[PDB]
């Protein structure tokens, strides 16, 4: 399928144990996609002071359309030293590995895979 219905655990930035997916734009997008497929991907909602607490490159989920079965259509955009790889809509949050942190909520998304 070109799209996959996911429910992403929303994590508090201070709980996150692994604060990024790797060391290159290509690696973080690769790793993010693998974790999304394996159900091992968390979401951190971006506010003032969140991003400087996480590791670059960042992976964002961004709204790709204006929401089947409650699932917002999203795609991945990476960012490194203020340059983004991809173009999409509004940020829903920053992706991080999920290694068993307790979430505060779930974000239903339809991921363009």
């Amino acid at each position: 399928k070109t799209h996959v219905q996911l429910s992403l655990p929303v994590l508090q930035v201070r709980d996150v144990l692994v604060r990024g997916f790797g060391d290159s734009v290509e690696e973080v997008l690769s790793e993010a996609r693998q974790h999304l497929k394996d159900g091992t991907c968390g979401l951190v909602e971006v506010e003032k002071g969140v991003l400087p607490q996480l590791e670059q490159p960042y992976v964002f989920i961004k709204r790709s359309d204006a929401a089947p079965h409650g699932h917002v259509m999203v795609e991945l955009v990476a960012e490194l030293e203020g340059i983004q790889y991809g173009r999409s809509g509004e940020t829903l949050g920053v992706l991080v590995p999920h290694v068993g942190e307790i979430p505060v909520a779930y974000r239903k998304v339809l991921l363009r895979k």
